[PDB]
RNA sequence: GCGCGCGCGC
RNA sequence: GCGCGCGCGC
């Protein structure tokens, strides 16, 4: 979902604090990638993304992070809106 | 989104 | 000119 970063800010916000993206530069100049890592103080974990633009290489890792609070149990997914239930 | 500028390719 | 990206001003 686009909403996973706004989702993960919020999660955040509550506990008081900011993820921390930092995207780099790679692959093919006329075709290209770039690499993503999202943190979060006080977890263990690096959510990891690729791709086209910078937009989803951040939104690839925020998903990543979410997927491991979840598996982690510090979140169920049917709190998370974009891993759709329904 | 609109504008501008930049890199790479063709 | 076209394509993929990046950045900047509204």
């Amino acid at each position: 979902m686009g909403d996973v970063k706004n989702f993960l800010y919020a999660w955040c916000g509550k506990r008081k604090m900011t993820p921390s993206y930092e995207i780099r530069a790679v692959g093919n100049k006329n075709r290209q990638k770039f690499m993503c890592e999202v943190q979060v103080e006080g977890y263990n974990y690096t959510g990891m993304g690729n791709s086209t633009n910078k937009k989803d290489a951040q939104s690839n890792a925020a998903r990543d992070f979410v997927n491991y609070l979840v598996r982690i149990n510090e979140i169920k997914s049917e709190e998370v809106p974009a891993f759709g239930v329904a």
